[PDB]
């Protein structure tokens, strides 16, 4: 349908065990790419791209709809009833993290349980909340995608992704990122970085599993305390000795390990 289509939907394996995975900021389902190998073999899995994406066609880019995250959850929604899936692992990684905890607030009988890597709640510090970022850094981030959206792809991509500046994760990140388009990117990126989930995590009741690197650009670890702090169900930190924010795609060896655990591993 219209829908898997346009969200590049893509479906392996059969049987009633099903994950379906959720890009972050910039990428899209080919952050997966050394998961789904260790996946494939007992589960459905399901993978697909955040309207947006570059991936995607721009004129499905609704503004109004996706000036919240709700939007997001929607789809993602959407998605699990056209595939007539009744429950799934999420593994939801950066503001997939957040859609999918949305999503489990909207339709909880859908989610057995939720893999964070890489999410935070809040970008933005306050006094008394530390989200790794003062609303005049982000202001700076806004204005330099504005300005220049390639020089800002360059710069951008070796910080978020950490490691050596030119592997080939940062490579392939600055790609995925440069593919969006500079309207969308900006405006998405407003509605990510200025987001603020603190306040319904207590509503959460699918359990929920917080893994990220332990230097990440993007989320402090002290926010995955916070999370563990504060959502409702039932969670557990694991925090990664490795670097950056998309850590499944840059550091597989030691990542992927930990993922898999806890896909595989109930709390």
């Amino acid at each position: 349908g219209v829908v898997e289509e346009a969200h590049n939907v893509k479906v392996i394996g059969s049987g009633e065990a099903t994950i379906v995975l959720g890009h972050g900021f910039g990428t899209d389902q080919s952050v997966w790419k050394h998961l789904v190998p260790h996946l494939v073999d007992d589960y459905r899995v399901v993978i697909y791209d955040n309207m947006g994406a570059g991936t995607t066609n721009p004129d499905y880019f609704d503004f109004d709809r996706y000036s919240n995250l709700e939007g997001y959850s929607f789809d993602l929604i959407a998605i699990l009833e056209d595939l007539k899936i009744e429950s799934c692992i999420f593994v939801g990684h950066c503001v997939s993290a957040m859609i999918g905890v949305l999503a489990s607030l909207n339709r909880p009988d859908l989610f057995s349980k939720i893999v964070m890597i890489s999410a935070s709640p809040r970008y933005v510090n306050d006094v008394d909340y530390q989200g790794g970022f003062e609303q005049e850094d982000l202001n700076q981030l806004f204005e330099a995608i504005r300005s220049n959206y390639k020089a800002w792809c360059l710069g951008f991509a070796p910080l978020a992704v950490g490691g050596d500046m030119d592997s080939i994760a940062v490579q392939e990140f600055s790609r995925t990122l440069f593919n969006m388009r500079p309207d969308i990117a900006l405006s998405v990126g407003q509605t990510i970085f200025q987001s603020d989930m603190r306040q319904i995590l207590p509503f959460v009741t699918v359990p929920c599993h917080i893994l990220q690197s332990v230097k990440d650009l993007a989320v402090p670890v002290v926010v995955s305390e916070y999370l563990h702090a504060n959502l409702g169900c039932e969670s557990v930190v694991e925090v990664i000795p490795s670097d950056g924010h998309l850590p499944q795609l840059s550091s597989p060896d030691s990542v992927i390990p930990v993922i898999l655990r806890h896909i595989r591993n109930d709390i």
